[PDB]
């Protein structure tokens, strides 16, 4: 079984902080844009969602979008992009 490593990928697009908010338009470890959030079932504001959470969340975009969704930070996850970029 695969098992992206998403603290990898927090720490590339955050610096691991689950609680992210700085006011970029981006949220949470994972940056997610509020639109993509709202899309994939996430409720409220991802800074505010478990680290769980968050990456319950994330693991649907990977499904549905490919490792494209986090085009420069998706090679920290450890899965070959070569492969699941699609």
């Amino acid at each position: 079984g695969p098992s992206p490593n998403w603290d990898a990928v927090a720490q590339c697009e955050s610096g691991g902080n689950w609680a992210a908010n700085t006011g970029n338009g981006k949220y949470g470890g994972l940056q997610f844009k509020p639109a993509t959030w709202a899309a994939f079932g996430g409720v409220g504001n991802p800074a505010a969602a478990s680290r769980e959470q968050q990456i319950a969340v994330a693991n649907r975009v990977l499904a549905e979008q490919g490792l494209d969704a986090w085009p420069t930070c998706g090679a920290a996850s450890g899965l070959p992009i070569a492969l699941w970029s699609k």
